[PDB]
């Protein structure tokens, strides 16, 4: 078994925090003091997609995979998903994500990112949303659209679909919630990007008289960077997600450390908050690390791109398999896949604004307190 | 100037006729008048089984590798991104009859032209102001837009179903039943063909949605959709074309087209020519026509698509040059193209249908002509 185990690094646009917890995170791995859970060295090569145009991409993942790296972590929006999906399932090279997972059941992919489709469905039954508003972008898959379209027909639910992933003018939020003001919508879904969901939110601010009465559901599990005091102030209602506990020890001792990092070798640790995304990261390199692990355990053996006969990888099997039998804990709760590489047996803490107002997992549903 | 100019062809599930039109037209370049065959016309086939990025990256790059000067070849909602992203980084044009994309790219000659403007004018002379339109996104978001928005500003009420996922004939007929709730007589349909018959079929089956009915069927196939049993309940169908079989060329192009042999060019002898088969042999035409060109104005021409030292500016730009110039007569009347590969200047062929006249022809600056 090898001392030495390489892996891939694939960031994109904005995920610098991303980055330092990446590179942290294996630095954690290199230096832990107890030898057994560090039976070889873990080393990286990275590197940054200005675009997610295909042919940068695929440059990009094959530079990779010449190296001779023994599993990929990286990011993907819904422009490169689908190359990036597709050389790995070609190649036998498992492509370890916290991206959004994907709809279609694809081998080779690691999804570290739950869905929120349940704990939504869960939550639209708990609180009776019989009639909302439903604002959407594309940028996280068509997961939750789908099972929100299934649902109101299935139940009768009157859903109003506004599609806000396009706007560039603010202006335009303001003429789509006067639409909705005179059908009398109180309750909105808003299944948006962080950074377009305080964009809605600034606007139900300024426009006014959208708090006292209204009730926000924020599908997204990044709630933590949502500026929401202003619609609070109101008296509005907001309901949230999230998958990072902070009484949860492992995460506070992760803080300690992290936040004391310098700004140069690791920026967006000290001057931001740590992103659920950042944790899904650390998370991944717990499971890569395990996964080898296993392999070195089970004695397995372990060692061109564009190959018009294209040799299949040997060993890629084993190393998929073994990622996807992982059970560890980590940042985000118990981390366990499914045989598609989604996240299963998994915990989505629920929050009402500021108490946490439950849990949901796949088998109880939503479980409330009190 | 080479002997021999060689062409890439990447073909797709459910193109077994362009294929043999493709073999065909080729073979109807070599074996002309020595002064339009300068030189021998050569290709190398792959197919596609599907349209996953890795199988589409892998057939473009064995044949970016073999030296092709154009590649001729179809794509898809998934595949186009794909394609028009290598052909643009490689220098590469790519000739297709597939529908043409939304974006402006560089390097991809667009056989197929646009209907939306057709459309647009027969809505405006039927005086449509009220109407159903059922859509799929297969062929672009084109017609889409452009109805949208002229819903918006001329205040139509557009009633406007996204029937491209539906696999359940059921659901077909919850949407009828709706739309006669509410009066509607007039369906646009903005679909596959496959999907315009299957739809077809759920109207008469239903019953009661012919006599005072009218459907507009916006697809360039129009000759491949089944529509007796919807006519003889007496609705009116409005339909389009862009292969004129008044034309000699045409004409003289399916009498050779009809013989050949079913093993060598299936689906010449048992099934009728596809318009995208016209397309097909309408880009040979200007493939030959554009490397003619080339050899009369001296041009030279003659590895590897990871770009370790990667394509200088200059590479391709003659041939793309070339493509785009053509102007040829062809079995879907004059090709001529604009800088971002786009026909123009063409024209599209009207038909209202028991009765199948040609109601008129449209092009861009008559607008829709009636007789
Ligand atoms: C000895 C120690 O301090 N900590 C751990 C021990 O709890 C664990 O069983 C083992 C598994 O790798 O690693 C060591
Ligand atoms: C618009 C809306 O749903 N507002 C909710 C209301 O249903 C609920 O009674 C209350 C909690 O008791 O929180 C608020
Ligand atoms: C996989 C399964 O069926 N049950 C597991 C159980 O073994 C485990 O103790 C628990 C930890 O959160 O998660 C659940
Ligand atoms: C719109 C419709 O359903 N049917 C029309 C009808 O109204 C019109 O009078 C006729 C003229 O030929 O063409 C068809
Ligand atoms: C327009 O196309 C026609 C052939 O259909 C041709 O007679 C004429 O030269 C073209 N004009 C331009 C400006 O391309």
């Amino acid at each position: 078994f090898p001392n030495t185990i390489s892996i891939g690094g694939l960031f994109m646009r904005n995920t610098v925090q991303e980055h330092s917890a990446f590179r942290f995170a294996v630095q954690l791995y290199n230096t832990n003091q107890n030898t057994t859970e560090k039976p070889f060295h873990l080393n990286y090569h990275v590197d940054h997609l200005d675009s997610s145009n295909s042919f940068s991409v695929t440059n990009a993942f094959c530079s990779q995979f010449s190296r001779g790296v023994y599993a990929i972590f990286g990011f993907y929006d819904q422009m490169s998903m689908n190359t990036l999906t597709s050389f790995c399932g070609a190649l036998h090279t498992s492509f370890v994500t916290p991206s959004f997972p994907t709809d279609a059941d694809v081998q080779f992919v690691i999804q570290m990112r739950p869905a929120l489709k349940g704990a939504i469905l869960s939550l639209l039954s708990y609180y009776k949303w019989e009639k909302f508003v439903y604002l959407y972008d594309t940028e996280r898959g068509f997961s939750v659209l789908q099972a929100i379209m299934e649902a109101a027909v299935q139940n009768n639910w009157q859903v109003t679909a506004r599609s806000v992933g396009n706007i560039k003018d603010v202006q335009e939020f303001r003429r789509i919630i006067e639409e909705m003001d005179r059908r009398q919508e109180k309750r909105y879904l808003i299944d948006c990007e962080v950074e377009r969901i305080n964009t809605i939110l600034e606007q139900v601010v300024i426009l006014g008289k959208h708090s006292r009465g209204y009730h926000y559901m924020l599908a997204n599990l990044g709630f933590t960077d949502i500026l929401l005091e202003r619609v609070m102030h109101g008296g509005a209602n907001i309901t949230g997600f999230q998958i990072v506990n902070n009484e949860n020890p492992m995460v506070q001792q992760f803080i300690q450390r992290w936040v004391r990092l310098d700004e140069r070798e690791f920026p967006e640790a000290k001057n931001a908050p740590l992103k659920y995304t950042s944790a899904l990261t650390h998370d991944a390199i717990l499971v890569i690390a395990e996964a080898f692990r296993y392999l070195r355990r089970q004695r397995v053996d372990v060692s061109d791109c564009l190959a018009n006969p294209a040799v299949p990888w040997s060993q890629g099997i084993d190393i998929e398999r073994a990622l996807k039998m992982v059970q560890v804990q980590g940042m985000t709760g118990n981390i366990q896949f499914d045989t598609y590489g989604r996240r299963t047996n998994y915990t989505i803490d629920v929050y009402e604004m500021s108490r946490k107002a439950g849990y949901w997992n796949e088998y109880e549903r939503f479980v409330p307190f009190s």
